[PDB]
C-alpha cells in the first residue's frame, strides 16, 4: 500500500513533531517534520470532498468492463489526458461495441496508426470533442473502406450496425 503507508507516516509525523516540539523543542526539527507531515496529509488525501459522482461500485453481474473479440476500435488524437478517449470509448465500448485500446511500439501518428491498425483492424473510430465541435468526429473503415464522417451518433449506429443485423423480429 502506498497511500496506507504515507497515511502511516503522517500520523507518526504528527505525534513526533508535536511531542518533541513541546518536550524536546528545536524549530528546525519542528519545522521539517510539520512541513513534512503538511504534504503528507496532502498526499494520501488532502479532503475527501474533492471526489465528486463517488466512486466506482460494485452491482452483481461482474465487477469490471471486458475486452477481447473487439471488432472495432474508437480513439482520438491530440496529447491529453486520455480523458475524451475515455469518454468516447466509454459510450462505444459499454453501449455499443467493445473496443480496445492500442498506443505502443510506433513512430508518426504511433496513438492513432497502432491502435487502427493494430488493434483495429476490423473497424476504427477517429473521434475527438475539439473535431466534434469544430470537425467531427470519424470512423476509420480500415477494413472496408479508410475513413468516415460520423457525428459520434453515427459512430455507434455504424460499426454497430456492419456488425449486426437489422430487423429482430420474424
Amino acid at each position: 500500500a502506498e497511500r496506507a503507508a504515507l497515511e502511516e507516516l503522517v500520523k507518526l509525523q504528527g505525534e513526533r513533531v508535536r511531542g518533541l516540539k513541546q518536550q524536546k523543542a528545536s524549530a528546525e526539527l519542528i519545522e521539517e517534520e510539520v512541513a513534512k507531515l503538511l504534504k503528507l496529509k496532502a498526499q494520501l488525501g488532502p479532503d475527501e470532498s474533492k471526489q465528486k459522482f463517488v466512486l466506482k461500485t460494485p452491482k452483481a453481474l461482474e465487477e469490471k468492463i471486458r475486452t477481447t473479440e473487439t471488432q472495432v476500435l474508437v480513439a482520438s488524437a491530440q496529447k491529453k489526458l486520455l480523458e475524451e478517449r475515455l469518454k468516447l470509448v466509454s459510450e462505444l465500448q459499454d453501449a455499443g461495441i467493445k473496443a480496445e485500446l492500442l498506443y505502443k511500439k510506433n513512430p508518426k501518428l504511433l496513438n492513432q496508426l497502432q491502435y487502427c491498425e493494430e488493434a483495429g483492424i476490423p473497424l476504427v473510430a477517429i473521434i475527438g470533442e475539439q473535431e466534434l465541435k469544430d470537425g467531427v468526429i470519424k470512423l476509420r473503415s480500415v477494413t472496408s473502406r479508410e475513413e468516415v464522417d460520423v457525428r459520434r451518433e453515427d459512430l455507434v449506429e455504424e460499426i454497430k450496425r456492419r456488425t449486426g443485423q437489422p430487423l429482430s423480429i420474424s
